[PDB]
């Protein structure tokens, strides 16, 4: 069995290997990359996402979100407070302000220490889930707006034709912006490209050990667990690496820098934080190997998780027994 310790693997495809996206994902899996839940892909030196980032300031962040924490430094939740609209140029100036800018630090490890010590005492502002793309249309390789759609994958594998679309989303971050512990909708894959700016640190639990993280989360968040049998779908709970180590939960960590892709694999729980002002693009995708994970994915039916239109069909076709309850949670 490849990668039996479930380490995060880093790939360096050549320009030739970068042509066929599906083939390269299958290659990484042949080497055991999915066992980690996360992989890093460094694009060939000849590749670029677009020519420059000099003209992005006028993109609108319609509903910036202030991420307010509650709890203790290593075990906390966050809620998202809506703020007034602002442009990317306005948001960048805000991220760089004395109130929000990255503090002086020695290296990524020192910054990680400062994040877990101090995150809860501040409320950073995030642009999230902004439909759009920063890939140039002429970028043919690994262009996250030109991938094969999940609806087409389901049709190819299972024969069923369904409604729905699959487009990418932009994220604008600043120091201490935080992504809570979660798997993707329907335990899909994700791909994330860091277009510009400061890094993102990721934490990940191997898919084969995801239920260990779920059991710890039920212990640490006991009222939320009573409220919903899939409350991590709410995407609000944080647990630090020190707490995970104290509780014996298997995990790994890695820092993504600008110009790098990260792939999350089905049922790989992940969480993390941004180091400073940045912009990322991400989208969900599927392969044949996902189908079995989609069929088994937990679902939130309490009303909190509310998701895209296109998840309806996935539930309806892959999880018909659950469909009526889940749809009630959507309405
Ligand atoms: O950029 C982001 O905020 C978050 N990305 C992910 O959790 C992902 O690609 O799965
Ligand atoms: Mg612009
Ligand atoms: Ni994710
Ligand atoms: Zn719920």
């Amino acid at each position: 069995a490849q990668n039996p310790n479930c380490n995060i693997m880093i790939f360096h495809p050549t320009k030739e290997e970068f042509n066929d996206f599906d083939k390269y994902i299958a290659y990484m899996e042949s080497q055991g990359a999915h066992r980690a839940g996360l992989a890093k892909i460094i694009p060939p030196k000849e590749w670029k996402a677009r020519e420059t980032y000099d003209n992005i300031s006028e993109i609108l962040i319609a509903t910036p979100l202030q991420q307010v924490a509650s709890g203790r430094a290593g075990v906390f939740t966050q809620y998202h407070k809506k703020k007034k609209a602002m442009t990317v140029g306005e948001y960048r100036h805000l991220a760089n302000s004395k109130k929000y800018q990255t503090p002086p630090h020695q290296n990524f490890e020192d910054l990680e220490r400062k994040y877990w010590k101090n995150r809860i005492y501040n409320s950073p502002i995030y642009g999230a889930d902004i439909s759009g793309s920063l890939f140039d249309e002429n970028t043919k390789q690994w262009n996250l707006g030109h991938l094969g759609t999940i609806q087409d994958l389901l049709e190819k594998e299972c024969g069923v034709v369904i409604e729905g679309v699959n487009t990418p989303y932009l994220y604008f971050g600043m120091w201490k912006t935080t992504f809570a512990w979660h798997t993707e909708d329907m335990d899909l894959y994700s791909i994330n490209y860091l277009h510009l700016g400061e890094p993102k640190t990721w934490y990940v639990v191997p898919p084969e050990h995801g239920q260990r993280l779920e059991r710890l989360a039920r212990e640490l968040f006991p009222g939320s667990s009573r409220g919903c049998g899939a409350f991590l779908r709410h995407k609000v709970a944080l647990i630090s690496p020190t707490v995970l180590k104290e509780n014996g939960i298997p995990f790994n960590r890695i820092t993504q820098e600008a110009g790098e892709f990260m792939v999350t694999f089905p049922y790989g729980y992940h969480a993390g934080f941004n180091h400073g002002f940045n912009c990322a693009e991400a989208i969900n995708f599927a392969t044949p190997r996902w189908i079995d994970y989609g069929k088994m994915a937990s679902q939130c039916s309490c009303g909190e998780a509310r998701v895209t239109f296109s998840m309806d069909a996935f539930v309806r076709i892959l999880q018909p027994e659950r469909y009526d309850l889940w749809k009630r949670g959507q309405d």
